[PDB]
Parts: structure tokens; C-alpha cells; sequence
């Protein structure tokens, strides 16, 4: 279990616009947004609070479609 996902590298407050320091890559289960997409995600807004260490899922990012 080689597929990596985007994982919150710090708490991301509700309605924050994502920056690069907020997102790390990690192999986790369930799988969330693919780690390759971290470029695409900068400046997009999360619609709920994302605690440190939680996998970022498609439904947590406003406007995301992969």
C-alpha cells in the first residue's frame, strides 16, 4: 500500500485557503486526495476544520473535482 494521500500537516481552520506548508504526503487508509494533486489544491478553500494528521478527502475542498 503504495498510493499516497494528502494529509493535513497542521490544523487547517474551517474556510482556510490551502497553502503548501499545510499539506504533506503520506500512505494512509482510507485513501483521500492523491498526493500528486497538492499543486492543484493551493488556494482552494476547505469547508470544515481539518485536524493535524487527517486525510484530506474530495468532499472537504470547495470546488474540488479530480
Amino acid at each position: 500500500m503504495a498510493q499516497a494521500s494528502v494529509v493535513a500537516n497542521q490544523l487547517i481552520p474551517i474556510n482556510t485557503h490551502l497553502t503548501l506548508v499545510m499539506m504533506r504526503s503520506e500512505v494512509v487508509t482510507p485513501v483521500g486526495i492523491p498526493a500528486e494533486d497538492i499543486p492543484r489544491l493551493v488556494s482552494m478553500q476547505v469547508n470544515r476544520a481539518v485536524p493535524l494528521g487527517t486525510t484530506l478527502m474530495p468532499d472537504m475542498v470547495k470546488g474540488y473535482a479530480a
